[PDB]
């Protein structure tokens, strides 16, 4: 059970992970070039857990110099109950604070009832009731 | 009426502008060191408009390598109806596109009826009905 920084060479294994994660809709920026630039801008901030050379969990993260933003938090079905999510989440938040980032955000689909339950259960996070989000179409 | 990149030396003028802008609540990350880091990480992405040596509008922006995030959109009350917000917005979105950032977000308080109205009127943006945002406490 090893936790470590995602690097560029992890792309195949991570992309296969995301492809088999039913709540993830793959996008153009899950492809290598976007991934490479994301890692180079956020070095050390995205983490994975591997075991026996297989990647079973990840948390992609980065920031814009003001706030942190979490992206794809995945724990393989065979690896639930081991605290992995919390463990990746703790280490990403600490790494972010080294860069001065004290506040982070995550977006979560209404559809994604498991993901919503996960985030409601995190005592160090709150669901935002005071804001609208607008996005480019 | 000149539009240009925000640079580090603009901190005192921009900080005073945000201080007299009622929709903004000044936080730790608006102080000089966070501003300086934000600009270094997002060079040329934040814009301001000046006239007669006075700053009369701004749009702070940046990205985390995957998405753009807009921050402190201000247009002085004496300079409304000149298209300034739109002008800064179009240039920000084009500079982001060069870096590969094709989708961007802005958070807007429910209480900010004037910002709500402005974002609702922008056809290239959409209010998100499909997500929750969770933030660290």
């Amino acid at each position: 059970m090893q936790l470590r920084s995602v690097i560029a060479a992890d792309h195949p294994a991570l992309f296969a992970l995301w492809s088999r994660t039913p709540g993830i809709r793959l996008r153009a920026e899950d492809a290598y070039p976007f991934f490479l630039a994301y890692l180079q801008r956020n070095p050390g901030l995205s983490l994975l857990v591997e075991t026996e050379g297989e990647v079973i969990a990840c948390l992609m993260a980065g920031h814009d110099g003001r706030r942190g933003y979490l992206q794809h938090l995945v724990v393989d079905p065979g690896y639930r109950g081991l605290g992995l999510a919390r463990r990746m989440l703790d280490e990403v938040l600490a790494r972010l604070a080294r860069e001065g980032i004290g506040k982070s955000h995550v977006f979560v689909l209404d559809a994604a009832e498991e993901a919503q339950a996960f985030w409601r259960a995190q005592s160090d996070w709150e669901r935002r009731k005071d804001i609208q989000v607008f996005s480019t179409r």
